[PDB]
């Protein structure tokens, strides 16, 4: 679609769609888009410890569109559990796009903290592998952490396509299919990051 963004190869002279098959046969793909308007089957959020959803900018445009319900269904299935750094929790969408939503408590960039590399690296693996456990297609992730948590937004890029290779790699999968990147139309920044590795990867 028009939203599949594409990048410049490194040559200059020639642009690719947006998409990138690992050899497993696990597909990446660059979608402009307000996660809002995601139409994979898993969609991912970045939530405080506290699972208020209207603090940050990238939850508080998923609860708009999904309406109050996610909130409560949140608090619900956060009430039985300790919910700590890392934790994913899985909502139904609301009036959102997709099928479910996973909620995930992501970690400050503490100046490249080793720590906040390894607990973000594991949380995106964490959300694959529930979609593959859930027998389901494709995961949106945006790019979490790159806001409000600080993740420099080159080193978010090369981070999750490096986890999504790796997860692959290590994994037959029977049904996830796509993961695909969701970037906002504005975040300028983050368009060119993904761009420029995916054109790294493609060489
Ligand atoms: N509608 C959108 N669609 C897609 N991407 C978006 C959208 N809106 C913003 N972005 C991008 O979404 C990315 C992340 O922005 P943030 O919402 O700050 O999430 P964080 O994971 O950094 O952490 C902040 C939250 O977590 C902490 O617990 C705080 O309490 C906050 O609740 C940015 O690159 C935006 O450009």
């Amino acid at each position: 679609g028009t939203e599949n963004l594409y990048f410049q190869s490194m040559g200059k002279t020639s642009w690719e769609k947006g998409s990138l098959v690992s050899p497993g046969g696990l597909q990446m793909l660059l979608v402009k888009e307000g996660v809002q308007n995601a139409k994979t089957d898993v969609v991912v959020n970045s939530v405080p410890l506290d699972l208020v959803l209207s603090r940050g900018p990238l939850s508080k445009s998923l609860l708009e569109k999904a309406g109050p319900e996610l909130q409560e269904e949140l608090d619900t299935v956060g009430q039985g559990v300790a919910v700590s750094m890392g934790t994913v929790l899985k909502t139904s969408s609301w009036n959102l796009d997709c099928r479910y939503v996973l909620h995930v408590v992501a970690p400050e960039w503490r100046n490249g903290s080793t720590s906040s590399l390894k607990i973000m690296e594991d949380i995106i693996r964490e959300c694959m592998e529930i979609t593959e456990s859930l027998s389901l297609k494709s995961i949106a992730f945006p790019a979490i952490g790159t806001g409000n948590l600080g993740f420099p937004k080159n080193i978010f890029a090369e981070l999750i396509i490096s986890e999504v290779f790796k997860f692959s790699s290590k994994n037959q999968l029977k049904t996830l299919q796509e993961v695909h990147f969701l970037l906002h139309p504005s975040d300028h920044e983050n368009i060119q990051a993904f761009s420029d590795e995916f054109a790294r990867r493609a060489n």
